[PDB]
């Protein structure tokens, strides 16, 4: 159940009711591919030599609030677990465990498990069934079906120098992947949601070229630990609230993506980053700062005494509009065209001067100066929360503008070092 | 005809003589695919396998000024047309509209009309040419080529979760883009500007993948509507100017692209995310604010009283060039080597420290530092328009910097309120 | 031998032992494609279709301080060959070259020599082998490879618009791309770093489709020219220093790489944009500042008054790391948990408020509040450099905060005049 309150005493809006899949770890895995060390004959002779100059390739290769974030370096697991491989003896004994099974688990030399997986033994097949020799089309087409793969992983690596993301089905399969996902280190309920939402998996994981040595073609594909699920989210949308006279405007700069996690609140500015799927939020907590869970305060009461909310003034009152999950929030100014049309895109309001809202129970889109927006025509309950727009509150006079990495106090605080001078002033002035 | 200005009172530039072609809507078509409901023997086996993977696979699936504009969702319409795709008969609707006809109008329930278009019948093929068995090898190639579409189709829904923008020729080739145009409800002239400009159109689509049902796979395709077209449009550049002494800048914040649009005018702040084929210029109205057409007056008259010009100040005399459309603006600021050089490459002119211009008629490249640039050689004639460099007419003792968001009228304020505290000091000391 | 030093004074580091090849200039060579213009049948029938078919497609074609960057234009240089090629009998010369060899040099009309390169000929496949017919199923199956190429050059091209990076493997390959390479005009040691960083030239190189006339399909190839190699680089990583009481920050603005070039330093504010490959960088000189040497004091000592060290200043504490190339800086303030963990993962550090720093010597990760980060684990020798956090100098009081484009002296100076307002103010009333 989606529901969404817009506050237009400040010009914001929180889409509620979302569940968490934050990315919060990594997990690497090691997946091989065995290789042979070498008119239709014609034909046969090409494709070998794609599969020899695919391994020399790889061989070739082998040798508003977004600036508080932090810097990650997001390969630094897999990058180290590829380290590791490189080390005498690595490889073989991934060779050794991958003889028998296809998939097998590995302790690693720096005390990490990990997953190894042949996925294509291009071995087997020339050493085999190629190198004896042709009489036959259905071995030149066979020999074109198994390469092909190495060719198109090759042209992966190629064009993004040994390092892809998302991961491609060339990479790993869709059967491959759920294999992999299967017998992961984690909870049921990691890998039911891992399962049901292996696109947005792709879209999270890496997969890095790291080592062709001994026949054997190895990548590490580093796939997210979702070790936060099921907690509330909530998305808040903001928009810059003018006074409608000269003119002063403020924006709550909190706009973002929220949930609850481990007691504290993890808040992502960049709320296109994260990805939603119905009402699962996958958000990645490198985007992210922590907060405390009083931050939501700022919804309720911005003048809250617990959290000192965010916000950037400005005297630059342009007409825009911001569509929510369940609504549109429509901030219009000066002599802009600002409009909502219903289903049959017949005008039904027309917004005046200020910041407003509608919801898309009977809206298809909103019309703001020659911008026309569609509105997400998602079900849910949009609540309206009457309230007289704070930027009223504020005398333009002493108003401080140009702030972008404000906040209330902040604000109140310059409001009332001006008011301090001219009081002084006055009464200096006066005994003179 | 591309003509251009370069204003050396304001270290800015406006290149003029294109015409637009602005996305201000999304037309919604759907794309179907029918499916069949199920050594050479070998090959035929495994190739039948990716066509069953490819179909679960979509089961599975289906289961300076930037910071002034508003937020939308671009998606909102094609996932409004999914949705209704979900409703009882709806595909059955389309599945019956499209026996006869590879191509057809339907009304849908929420009162939209789309054009669909049935692209590939895998249920014919599977159904009356696989399904009795092999002998030939002609019939495993021939099931490869009918079979490679889906597969590719599938690839690229799997690593963009299901929405793909450009939209490629696996989603839609370039027939089947010149036929589905040939049709939509729109002018001639839109038909002709989306006909000789498909690599556009393509950049500016989206695929939404929607339902598999009934032997039917079925997505969205999302196209521009092109509602505004031939409308003049400007390209304004800007570049700090500063004081060459200490020393004070300022550079005009209102850089982008301006097209005339409805008797107003749609300001596009970030210019390289519209697209430029010779004179004509796609920008999205998403990516634009809707300004008075007094916003002009700033190219001629950056002290005009109709409009207040957008500035931002610093003391960051750093020196950089902007490279416009037909020359060079050059920023050169303390100890910086900034030269222009000609046709056999040979320096034809150094800049002296200041904000200067060359037109691109017979330079190929400037050289700030270390940096060079190639000017683009577009033909086109350019005019120096002389003047004196508005940063003289600011006393720098009370120049407020860093001022982001400013303009001509607030800075002056600020100003006007430094001056008149001098004055009232030097006037109370003067009596004590 | 990488090497880092840690900064406590300024919450910050600089990582050495890095080697530049930067790039300075653009090569461009034309590439071409000779063509012909013109149940085994019927595959032979539509396999002629996509030839025709991607004939007629490309001729439809064919018809925190990086906002103080300029702005240039990436494919000037290529788009300015391109023009040439449309002159009459420039396309005919090019063919005369190659008709004996695959590769020539030529010269063009406006005095650049190009290396030009016939990578495919369907024409002689096409006229010479498939217009006398077909009895043979290696004839069909020969003329799907040769017009592969063809049939994906066209859909990468139409996709992006006629222009493309990274070039991929089909618009050139790597026997192709290393052949080219050999034979520019640049020196040895330019052709060695290209040859051993084969995927960075991709990266950073364009395909820029051109002409398709008089059977033959050309493209320009835009390849880096490497001006600049051999020469030290370090990156400069910086965090947010704050009190820790009401609390001020100041955080370094001028993070990122910098390579000594031609007596000055290059600086490039996005780091992300360089990519690094050991212990070589490859930056782009567009996206640098060229700045005086002395900009590497600010590292040893901030105060330094050769230099006006970049600042930002603010009030936000809130907490979060910046992984560095050999360890982690951890801004921790407020109630955020700081803790770095072992090769058992096991806390061995729990940070306390303020900036600190660890090394990747005994840590694998670090976490700060919510957010896991992996560091880097190359070798290397990292040194703490101990001293005072220069925001304890700051008197809170008169500390000017909300300055991003700020400075070490523009800071000083604005702290200077509130003080000598305070002191003003105290000795006239003292004297009233
Ligand atoms: C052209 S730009 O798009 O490159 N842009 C960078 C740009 C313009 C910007 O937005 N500001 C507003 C601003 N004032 C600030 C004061 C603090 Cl204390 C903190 C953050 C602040 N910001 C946001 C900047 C954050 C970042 F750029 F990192 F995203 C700003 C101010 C002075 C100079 C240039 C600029």
């Amino acid at each position: 159940n989606i529901t969404e309150e817009f506050y237009q005493s400040t010009c914001s809006a929180v889409s509620k009711g979302y569940l968490s899949a934050l990315r919060t770890g990594w997990y690497t895995s090691v997946i091989t591919i065995e290789l042979s060390n070498i008119a239709k004959v014609k034909l046969i002779k090409q494709e070998l030599d794609k599969y020899k100059n695919a391994v020399t390739e790889l061989q070739l290769l082998m040798q508003f609030l977004g600036f508080l974030l932090g810097v990650g370096s997001a390969i630094a697991s897999g990058v180290a677990v590829c380290k590791v491989l490189h080390l005498e003896g690595e490889v073989n004994k991934i060779k050794s465990a991958l003889l028998s099974t296809n998939k097998a688990v590995v302790s690693l030399s720096n005390g990490v498990s990990v997953l190894t997986f042949k996925v294509l033994d291009l071995k087997n097949y020339i050493d085999k069934q190629l190198l004896p020799i042709i009489s036959n089309i259905e071995t030149v087409i066979e020999f074109q079906q198994k390469n092909n793969r190495l060719l198109e992983i090759t042209r992966e690596f190629s064009v993004n120098a040994g390092v892809t993301t998302p991961v491609s089905t060339y990479m790993l399969t869709n059967s491959e992947l759920l294999s992999l996902i299967n017998d992961m280190p984690i909870t049921n309920d990691q890998k039911k949601l891992m399962s049901n939402n292996v696109q947005i998996v792709r879209q999270q994981s890496y997969s890095i070229m790291c080592i062709i040595k001994e026949e054997v073609l190895a990548y590490v594909v580093q796939l997210p630990l979702y070790g936060v699920i099921d907690t509330p989210c909530w998305k808040l949308h903001t928009s810059p609230l003018c006074t409608t006279n000269s003119n002063i405007c403020l924006t709550r700069t909190d706009r973002g993506w929220y949930c609850d996690n481990a007691g504290s609140v993890s808040f992502f500015p960049q709320a296109e980053t994260c990805k939603v799927q119905s009402n699962r939020v996958f958000c990645d907590t490198m985007n992210s700062l922590t907060l405390p869970s009083e931050v939501n305060l700022c919804n309720v009461d911005i003048f809250n005494p617990k959290y000192d909310c965010k916000i950037m003034t400005s005297k630059t009152d342009v007409s825009s509009s911001v569509i929510t999950s369940l609504g549109a929030i429509v901030s219009c100014y000066g002599k802009t065209k600002c409009t909502a049309s219903n289903k049959n895109r017949g005008i039904i309001k027309t917004f005046s001067n200020g910041c407003d809202y509608v919801s898309n129970k009977g809206v298809d889109t909103v019309s703001v100066g020659n911008t026309l927006y569609y509105v997400n025509k998602q079900e849910g309950k949009s609540l309206y929360v009457k309230g007289e727009p704070i930027i009223n509150f504020y005398d333009p006079l002493v108003f401080p503008s140009d702030e972008f990495d404000a906040s209330i106090s902040q604000v109140n605080e310059k409001i009332n070092q001006s008011l301090a001078f001219i009081r002084k002033s006055d009464e200096l002035l006066s005994a003179i």
